[PDB]
């Protein structure tokens, strides 16, 4: 992807992010959904800057751009001081409406598996049109992204 004249911009910085369940206790205070577009990659969880889900089964993160883009890529960055592997599995959903949560939404792409501390770009088919992108992670594990980049094009500055 990235084409000749054409720019890149992460409209997730632009959005509002919330998620399924919130880690509880002790550390929950470092897993707020919003930290998954506070524009900082930072992979280590304690410094504040990664998600975390409770826990339970089948958790999902998702951010509502605030209006629709035509999405080409999005780019994820795995929690890096440990549990890299808790996130083999996920799937990036692009949809212009919340068909359950975005859980139902197109899919953009699914994630194998990425090594600990990892950014990656997962890119979609074809360019997606969506206003929601949501993570859902259909298997037991902890969901926690430390930044999830939603990648849109733009006629290039000058
Ligand atoms: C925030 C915590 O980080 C490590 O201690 C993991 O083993 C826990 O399951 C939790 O994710
Ligand atoms: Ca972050
Ligand atoms: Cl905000």
């Amino acid at each position: 992807v990235i084409p000749e004249g054409y720019t890149q911009e992460n409209v997730a910085v632009r959005g509002k992010a919330t998620q399924s369940a919130q880690l509880r206790g002790e550390h929950a205070a470092n897993s707020e959904a919003s930290n998954a577009i506070d524009g900082n990659r930072d992979s280590n969880f304690y410094h504040g800057s990664c998600t975390h889900s409770s826990g339970q089964a089948n958790p999902w993160w998702r951010v509502d751009l605030l209006q629709v883009y035509t999405i080409t890529s999005v780019t994820i960055t795995n929690r890096g001081d440990c549990c890299g592997e808790r996130i083999s599995g996920a799937e990036i959903n692009i949809g212009q409406h919340l068909a359950s949560n975005g859980v139902n939404n197109p899919e953009c792409s699914v994630i194998g598996s990425m090594a600990t501390g990892e950014t990656k770009t997962f890119h979609c088919p074809a360019p997606m049109i969506g206003r929601y992108v949501v993570t859902y992670l259909p298997t037991s594990e902890s969901l926690h992204l430390c930044e999830v980049e939603v990648n849109v094009d733009k006629p290039a500055a000058a």
